[PDB]
């Protein structure tokens, strides 16, 4: 089962990022902290237990994509993200949405010089990566009232969270692999050589 | 786990080879097959004049290196087997040998005329130099008897029942690896340290 550099880099990513660990800062995502307005906000602190709840749970990581550019001087990794999205309220004490998330975060690897060689270029999220489904409800209300209302604002925050939280980790996963590995990697992209087909 | 090529190509070799399966070829040599005193021990009736078993076959880590021009690669590949001399004639066994040989097996990447680029083997030899043969009521000149025939007849005998092996493993070996091994010889590029 031992495989060619394309096969290897992805296996030794995933282990990577895994043991970033990726599934904890995937479980940490402080999606409150950015997610009459502050009234309620205010009432239901100063109110002396309310306002909405959202749980992350269940992240996971899927099997990586490898693209070569055509000039053979480039990679780009894409790397499918999951998570769930428990939506709750407190002060009811009820449960009214349940929401899976997928993601996908777009990391381009160079080869570059300084005397560790191969390293991170633009991490950023895959546009149209951003699927939420509806998974779960405590009625018709809140799936017919609300449901529209806040994947819009998470079409709208989530992307830009996900990439800032999850892009150092790559790069820290880049500078640690295998020194003979990115050593050979590096030489078929100078040399514009296919090795991802 | 995941490494290189240089480091995945071996692990691939010794899998391929392990379970090609090289042991079995090695204890299933056939040493004996191979004058007066030999034609009288099939005329009689009931009789065998000696017999030897080889047991613990064992493999080696490979070796790995390239050529300078870095288009061609060159893999040790490190065997042991152990020989028990009896005579059937008596009940008896007799001795017991530890021998330590090296096959090295040339690898290539040539350039079809069609733009095809294949992974060659050619060559496989036992290694000059690698044969070694260690001692684990007298027995002292049969010895020098069996170090003598092994030694000009054993590398010939490994060469051959090993190599066809691994010309086989190397036609098996991952797509991906393979292409990726080539593209580096054919362009002559290290991978090797
Ligand atoms: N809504
Ligand atoms: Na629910």
């Amino acid at each position: 089962s031992p495989t060619g550099l394309a096969g290897s880099l992805t296996n030794a990513l995933s282990n990577g990022l895994l043991s970033g660990g990726l599934l904890g800062i995937l479980e940490n995502l402080p999606l409150l902290d950015i997610l009459g307005g502050l009234l309620g906000k205010v009432t239901s602190v100063i109110p002396g237990n309310n306002v909405i709840d959202i749980k992350v749970t269940d992240p996971q990581l899927l099997e990586l994509g490898l693209v070569q550019s055509p000039d053979g001087h480039r990679l780009y990794v894409t790397i499918p993200l999951g998570i769930k999205l428990q939506v709750n309220t407190p002060l009811v004490g009820a449960s009214l949405l349940r929401l899976a998330v997928k993601l996908d975060i777009t990391a381009e690897i160079l080869a570059v010089r300084d005397k560790i060689h191969l390293v991170l270029g633009d991490c950023t999220h895959s546009p149209g990566s951003l699927q939420i489904s509806l998974l779960d409800g405590l009625g018709p209300l809140p799936i017919q009232g609300l449901l529209d209302s806040l994947t819009g604002i998470l079409n709208k925050v989530l992307p830009e969270l996900v990439q800032g939280n999850v892009c150092p980790l790559v790069n820290e996963v880049l500078r640690g692999l295998d020194i003979t590995l990115v050593h050979d990697i590096v030489n078929m992209l100078i040399h514009g050589l296919q090795f991802v087909i």
